[PDB]
């Protein structure tokens, strides 16, 4: 997909390059694809996209700035100060001073303004100002500009939310995931209405059944208390503890809670999963269709470049000339559809990527060396030798240099395996800063051995699906990560500074009894790890009840309830659906192979 | 589906009856179907199957006997005796005396012998002794006969296991579910091998990484301790608690446990579910194919009762004579396959089942009366009237009597709704022994109102799937119940009497700290409720660690590990797969309908 060919080529070379771009799945913007003589501006798109590493690093730096900012509750002069990290159970990360914050923010905002406005070089100005995405992005950058200025001039701060929104808007797969999710919301709110109806009715039966009992006097003291406890019991996280008083009062009480948990878990939760799975499949099919439409648009523009006369047909001589300008670098009458089909048949079967400009047993040799390295490592840990780990590190950098010599980097880097092996080998060699942690990097290379279980048919599908999932779950896990970043910023804004060694109420909260005091919202990394504990649903109601006690209001539970409803019942059920569909796709592939 | 017609009919009536049986799915045993004459052999099968209510009650009574037997540890003279139920945290169910046990066992064994040998009246004796199922059943009855005699004559008792086996063998749906499961076992053991490999490698990294740390000195003290703790962490049930010492020592320690839990839950557990789902689908398809083959065998014998000429074809006169024997009672040449196809088409395109021998607004009227009953109940609980509950109970028995008059019972009882409404109305009217508990029975009748949400398209599929799942999950939930019964019997045999008020070690045991002492294995109902808590996976490691401490051996954990592997990773993943496939089938049905 040579930028040279799209820019300068003879039209048959532009057509071959558009064909290759399309089948590689990396299309040009339609604003370029449609502008007739698009080569005059595609030059700018290519130079723009060559810098993608710099832009991505800017957006990751902008997102990570949230982890190093001082909590706003520390600014309003606590006694003692947040220098007494032990008093506030704070983390280890540094908090930026004002000078460092200004420098960081100025640099990242400058690169963000450059990235956001450079598209005006190839999208026409009238197209730029009419893209919805550009207008939202410009709104975000102007909010960050205001928030930078409003303290460079020296209730809450808006910046940390806008940084996450900009991050979402900057990665195509996150935008796609949020578009997908927006189609699922409507159907999800219906089953949520039925789930609420289930909780409300079950909690009313429970309440009136236990009204004068010890369960009533000690647990189900009111309808709202019953509904709260029954909601937590839907998660099973309080399972026996909540109804022990009934079981002490009558062993027959267990029948109610058995029925309730059996129906709630094995029927309602699984049906919520099934609804999320149906909706996911429908929206993914809509996405795939849209990408196939874009692919056709590109192939049709290539046909419009070979057609120099607008008669909507191509002849033998134009066809063979295109066939040479295709087969020489990238791999009778015809029409638009015949051309698109005939082209896609090459990708279907004949297509192999050619090597860009500038032995089988070797894999077995390195497999032997790395398995010897693994046995040497284990016999070292059991103490049954730095020269071995050194010679292995040397052999791994030799393998990397040999590959990049014999294949060339633009070929080498294409493989998902070796592009990892390269990074970890580089980290290994740059770790020679003159610690034992290089043991774990060496085993991070050793994990490549697991691919050999794909040679064993009883393991081939499982391992192959796992390898496929490692990259392909990244948009979904990244969306969950962005939801956590937003919930973290909210939590630190509303709960920061309540968990402190002088609080006195704290030492009654259950957070103290379970020794969870480091899992607090006083700090951004603290909040992130706490939100991971909540996402795991393990002992999760401890935090909810403790912060209810520390804030003194029931409204605090809205945070934890909404977090549960968004993350568990939706996004993780999405991850389940995605993994199941991936496995079944791998089986359908092998059923075509076998 | 008329016993009279098969037994005594003119051959065209036998053929019509075999057709109708086949389309209801009542496969006559092939020893009859292959008999070459549906003679007295068929008569005995019908009289045998008329008693199915007595046989089912006998098998349920035989299974339930386990709940009322004295624990064998009570027999070996404890000090104090099991009369001090408080000292042993025992349940409320009575324990049968020896006399009552003998009477119960003699009655149930007599009916079991009658049921097991009566098939020799219609199966030939030469077939009876060559059916594998009969031989296994006869082995179980001879084991129970031995175990009855050996204590009527007056280490462990075998009877409670054989009772569960007999129960499984007596219900066709349970035999089906177990033969289904036997095809899934082979594939399940491979992913278990990979799951063990994952645990072993992760626990070795964890062990060597923390070796000299507080996490090492206090939690990961040895490789076996690390593996045990990392296995529990795979369940998430100890999630933060197990790695707090690392997080106190370095906040960066969280990265390891985050990665571990993320991969374990979101990759490996979902891939296990996916593998179980693929295997379930393949085995269910094999089952359906077998039932369709039996249906064809029946229709082929119906054809063979017409074509005594061995034409391979039925003529017009034979065809129309059959057509009246079919369509006057139960709803050119045709070959054997044309006959089977035509019949299976008629089962769709014309058949509405006729009424057996011997208004639309009424549904709205009773819906109004029962919704008024609901509002009258709620305004009674808030005390905003026994005559209301009386008049409503009267109207419900009136509706039942009117239905069974106007439809006839053999027609009435066929509906899954009204067959429940009948039972609960009967329990209501026999409950008029004068208690307020009838409130919940009227509410149970009121639950039928939820079917009206099927009139709302946004709710139809979910509600309809739920209604379909209520009966169709019974084979699977019953299989889980039988596994629980076997594990309960084992647990009571190995752990009974350890949880007692004089144990002294018990009060260190965490079982005593969480107040779980009523959740013990001293008794069969106690064990069943405990195993339900384990199946729910809430705080489940409490019992495992507690019984490790109380028995003083690591071998005790084998019980809990194997229970987890069998019930949670397999059978509940089967329930998930079944619910998902049910929902998707309901959507496919509606998309075929709309």
């Amino acid at each position: 997909r040579r930028s040279e060919a799209i820019t300068h080529g003879t039209p048959f070379q532009k057509a071959a390059a558009l064909v290759d771009l399309a089948e590689d799945g990396i299309g040009l913007p339609v604003e370029i694809l449609d502008q007739s003589s698009f080569g005059e501006s595609a030059r700018y798109y290519f130079i723009f996209t060559r810098l993608d590493l710099i832009w991505s690093l800017n957006y990751f730096a902008l997102l990570f700035l949230n982890f190093f900012e001082q909590p706003l509750w520390c600014e309003k002069n606590p006694k003692p100060s947040c220098k007494d990290r032990d008093y506030y159970y704070l983390g280890e990360l540094p908090y930026l001073t004002n000078a460092e914050s200004i420098i960081y923010e100025v640099i990242t905002l400058a690169i963000l303004l450059v990235h956001t406005f450079f598209p005006i070089s190839y999208e026409g100005s009238r197209i730029f100002w009419t893209s919805r995405l550009n207008l939202v992005k410009v709104a975000c950058v102007v909010i960050l500009f205001v928030d930078v200025l409003v303290d460079f001039l020296y209730p809450f701060r808006i910046a940390p939310y806008v940084r996450v929104i900009i991050f979402i808007l900057s990665i195509r797969e996150l935008r796609d995931t949020l578009v997908l999710l927006s189609g699922m919301l409507g159907t999800y709110l219906n089953i949520l209405a039925l789930w609420m109806l289930f909780l409300l009715f079950a909690s009313w039966i429970a309440f009136v059944m236990f009204e004068d009992t010890q369960q009533g006097l000690t647990v189900f003291t009111s309808y709202g208390a019953t509904l709260y406890q029954m909601f937590i019991l839907f998660t099973t996280s309080n399972n026996p503890d909540v109804w022990i008083p009934a079981y002490k009062s009558s062993r027959w009480s267990s029948v109610f809670f058995v029925l309730y948990v059996l129906i709630g878990v094995y029927f309602v939760t699984n049906l919520i999963l099934a609804v999320v799975y149906d909706s996911f499949k429908e929206q993914l099919a809509k996405q795939v269709s849209g990408m196939d439409q874009m692919k056709r648009r590109m192939l049709e523009k290539a046909f419009g470049l070979i057609d120099s006369d607008k008669n909507g047909e191509i002849d033998k001589n134009q066809c063979i000339k295109l066939f040479e300008q295709l087969t020489n670098y990238r791999t009778f009458k015809i029409n638009k559809d015949e051309f698109a089909d005939l082209c896609q048949a090459i990708a279907l079967r004949f297509q192999k990527e050619e090597v860009p400009s500038l032995s089988p047993n070797f894999g077995y040799a390195i497999s032997f060396i790395l398995i010897i390295n693994f046995i040497a490592v284990v016999v070292e840990t059991t103490l049954n030798w730095q020269v071995a780990e050194f010679v292995f590190g040397w052999i791994y950098v030799l393998e990397m240099a040999l590959k990049i010599y014999t294949y060339g980097f633009e070929n080498y880097w294409r493989e998902g395996a070796n592009r990892f092996d390269f990074l970890v080998t580089w980290v290994i060699v740059i770790g020679e800063t003159a610690g034992e942690w290089i043991r774990y990097l060496l085993l991070a290379r050793m994990l490549r051995l697991i691919r050999l279980l794909m040679n064993v048919q009883r393991y081939r599908a499982f391992i192959a699906t796992f390898i496929t999932l490692i990259p392909s779950l990244m948009p979904y896990l990244g969306t969950i990560f962005c939801v956590l970043c937003i919930y973290c910023s909210i939590g630190v804004q509303v709960f920061g500074g309540l968990v402190n060694a002088g609080n006195k109420k704290l030492f009654e909260t259950e957070l103290a009894e379970d020794d969870y005091l480091l899992f607090n919202f006083n700090d951004y990394p603290n909040g992130m790890v706490t939100l991971f504990n909540l996402l795991v649903m393990g002992n999760w109601q401890v935090w909810m009840e403790s912060y209810k006690d520390l804030t003194g209001t029931w409204w605090s539970i809205t945070y934890f309830v909404s977090f549960y409803v968004i993350t568990i019942l939706l996004l993780l059920n999405l991850v389940v659906a995605f993994v199941l569909e991936a496995f079944f796709t791998e089986l359908d592939l092998e059923e075509e192979e076998k």
